[PDB]
């Protein structure tokens, strides 16, 4: 299970997204992905990471990995959907309104590589853009 492509790695997101892991982190993770590992393994290693966090560590961390899932929605809803999700939130869209909203719009979707993300990162990324809620 390697997304070979190089646009979507955790190393494209180190000096970014995953600036907030330490170098022992961030070479754990590197060393995993290396040696075979799921990215699931990843998904998970960064999520404890993350629910382990600090006050601001946690809010900017859970602000980077915005940022990353929004490059994400980037690529899987496209910038047609980022958009109207981006401006929702910016008109005054609630955290349901865009889950109500990022519901139908990574369902109007169903491109597969697209859909790979829906289920990779869709669950996780709801936290994350904490619109869960409850």
């Amino acid at each position: 299970g390697s997304p070979e492509f190089h646009h979507f790695t955790l190393e494209s997101s180190l000096d970014t997204h995953l600036k907030w892991l330490s170098q022992e982190q961030k070479d754990e993770l590197l060393k995993m992905k290396k040696d075979g590992k799921a990215k699931k393994e990843l998904e998970a290693k960064i999520l404890h990471y993350y629910d382990e966090l600090e006050g601001d560590a946690k809010k900017e961390a859970t602000e980077h990995l915005k940022g990353g899932c929004r490059e994400i929605l980037k690529h899987v809803v496209g910038e047609e959907k980022a958009a109207e999700l981006k401006n929702l939130k910016d008109s005054g869209a609630s955290k349901e309104e865009l889950k109500a909203k990022v519901e139908e719009a990574l369902h109007a979707v169903t491109d597969e590589e697209k859909k790979q993300y829906i289920a990779d990162f869709g669950p996780a990324c709801k936290k994350i853009y904490g619109v869960h809620t409850s």
